[PDB]
């Protein structure tokens, strides 16, 4: 009964979304399958709204990455817009396609609004998808070339070549701003003032003042004995970061473009989208303090389930006590002075200010973004977990579409955030003077962190999550404090 021709589909009056990473629903109407609407975790939805009640029985939906990848989904209906009823369930794309792909239900139904129920992909917990339309096989073609066989894979190379050769010149774009060879050189405290013992651990350091002082290096107004600094120059030309080891940062270590003390005693930490990269698994520059509770005792190694790292108290007994702590809390207290304001749709303005990381994934990450357009940011994070087949982002002051007004937490404005792991729950606060704390618990009884071999540390500082923007602009933030505890084995 399909034929391969048919009248022009219906245009949506309205694209909208549950939520999205700023690549928004208006991209999916668009008839572009270089634009995406994206967004993470089970259950999120995008909405076709056709303006007045019309007849389907199918959808065409073309897929982000469809040839890597398979999308989870259901389709549902309704006419207004509040009861739900669903015509398509536990829908698998091909995994073989970038082109349409029609899925089709007998009998048709009579709705207004058509809405994408996604429960990620086979690869991570994402739902991005290029095209969707709700369509009439009565009217409208349905052809053939939307069943995906492998005469439509065929048909695809032409295009599949075209994607991939702009993906290659996009990442040799990428790859030319990764030299490290700029800032001025840095000055370290073990090979200029200081005869640092890098076979013990440092000196717990006594006497910080309560608030920072203007003047005192990092390390006389924060505990820096159990950090080393990731930066993002590389001077020394081996293709890495030049790491600050925690002997040198707990020896007074500053750089003036970067690392620093500010005029008030805060501690500055600025990442321009320039620079080396910690491993090919990102692509993003960092300014940013890694977590060594082996303290300077370079004896113990940077990676394992050792005394450099701890483990969340529902691990097993031999990683409990193999750890240097189990458990654990991170609480800062800052402001954000800048965020980039170049990039594409869902880089621009964005940053990671904490996170607790373990071998290969993030239990979380806490971003902050602010878009050029509005004038404050959001703070929210993720929890990726199962093997990082699984992301959720949970909203603190605004979500991940920094959509916020006035309603965020402007430049400029100090406020605090506390990570606490206990178990398998972890509880994240958002703080501001005069204001309600925010707070989300996480449930990680099924995140798979307690399965055994996992080490976690902290992290915090400015983490960029731009590569796209002018090579020259920046995310910078300025923290007032930084406190770190563990619970001890027994
Ligand atoms: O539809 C869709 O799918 C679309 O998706 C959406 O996009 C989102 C998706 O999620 C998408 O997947 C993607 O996700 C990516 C994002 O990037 C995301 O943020 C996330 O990133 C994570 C990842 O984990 C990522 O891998 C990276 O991890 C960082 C991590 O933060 C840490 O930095 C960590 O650091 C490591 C690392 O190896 C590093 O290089 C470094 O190694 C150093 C260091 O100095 C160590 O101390 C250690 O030192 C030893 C050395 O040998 C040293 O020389 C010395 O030696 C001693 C020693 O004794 C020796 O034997 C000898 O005798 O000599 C001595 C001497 O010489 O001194 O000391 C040694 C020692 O052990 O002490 O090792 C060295 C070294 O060089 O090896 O430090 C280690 C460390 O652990 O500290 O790892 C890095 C890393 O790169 O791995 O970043 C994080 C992060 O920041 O977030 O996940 C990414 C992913 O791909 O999964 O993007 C998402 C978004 O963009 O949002 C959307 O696009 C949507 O629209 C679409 O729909």
């Amino acid at each position: 009964n399909n034929k391969e021709t048919g009248e022009a589909l219906l245009t949506p009056v309205d694209a909208t979304a549950s939520s999205h990473d700023g690549n928004g629903p208006d991209r999916l109407i668009d008839q572009d399958l270089t634009t995406r609407w994206s967004s993470a975790g089970d259950g999120e939805w995008a909405m076709l709204d056709y303006g007045s009640v019309q007849e389907f029985d199918a959808v065409q939906a073309s897929f982000s990455k469809g040839n890597e990848r398979q999308s989870k989904f259901d389709i549902q209906v309704s006419v207004d817009g509040e009861t739900w009823t669903t015509v398509l369930e536990n829908q698998l794309s091909s995994g073989k396609a970038i082109g349409l792909e029609r899925f089709q239900f007998e009998p048709a139904v009579k709705a207004r609004y058509v809405r994408y129920v996604g429960h990620g992909n086979t690869k991570n917990g994402w739902n991005s998808v290029t095209g969707l339309a709700a369509v009439n096989c009565s009217i409208n073609a349905c052809p053939a070339s939307q069943i995906i066989t492998s005469d439509v894979v065929a048909a695809e190379a032409v295009l599949i070549a075209e994607m991939k050769a702009a993906e290659k010149a996009r990442k040799a774009a990428r790859k030319d701003l990764r030299s490290g060879n700029f800032g001025v050189a840095a000055v370290y405290p073990c090979e200029t003032s200081v005869k640092c013992d890098t076979r013990s651990a440092l000196p717990v350091p006594t006497g910080l003042p309560a608030t920072p002082v203007a003047g005192n290096a990092p390390s006389e107004n924060f505990d820096m004995t159990h950090w080393y600094l990731s930066q993002p120059f590389d001077h020394d030309k081996n293709g890495k970061p030049d790491d600050v080891s925690e002997w040198n940062l707990a020896n007074g270590y500053q750089h003036p473009e970067i690392f620093y003390t500010a005029d008030d005693g805060g501690l500055v930490f600025k990442s321009y989208v320039k620079g080396v990269r910690t491993s090919k698994n990102t692509k993003y520059a960092r300014t940013e303090l890694r977590e060594m509770m082996r303290r300077g005792d370079q004896s113990i190694s940077t990676k394992g389930v050792n005394k450099n790292n701890w483990v969340f108290s529902s691990a097993p007994e031999a990683d409990l006590e193999a750890a240097a702590g189990i458990d654990g809390v991170l609480e800062a207290t800052l402001k954000i002075d800048h965020a980039t304001t170049t990039g594409n749709a869902n880089e621009v303005g964005r940053f990671i200010i904490g996170q607790i990381a373990d071998q290969n994934d993030e239990p979380i990450r806490l971003y902050y973004r602010k878009l050029p357009n509005q004038p404050t940011g959001a703070v929210y994070f993720a929890h990726e977990s199962q093997d990082a087949t699984k992301e959720d982002f949970y909203p603190l002051v605004g979500d991940m579409t920094a959509e916020v007004g006035e309603d965020g937490i402007a430049l400029g404005e100090v406020f605090s955030y506390r990570i606490d792991v206990k178990g398998n729950t972890m509880t994240v606060t958002l703080m501001r003077e005069g204001k309600d704390d925010v707070v989300q618990v996480v449930d990680m009884s099924n995140s798979g962190y307690d399965v055994g071999g996992k080490y976690m540390y902290f992290k915090a500082g400015v983490a960029n999550q731009n590569i796209s923007g002018d090579l020259d602009d920046y995310s910078q933030a300025t923290f007032y404090q930084l406190d770190v505890s563990h619970d001890q084995y027994k």
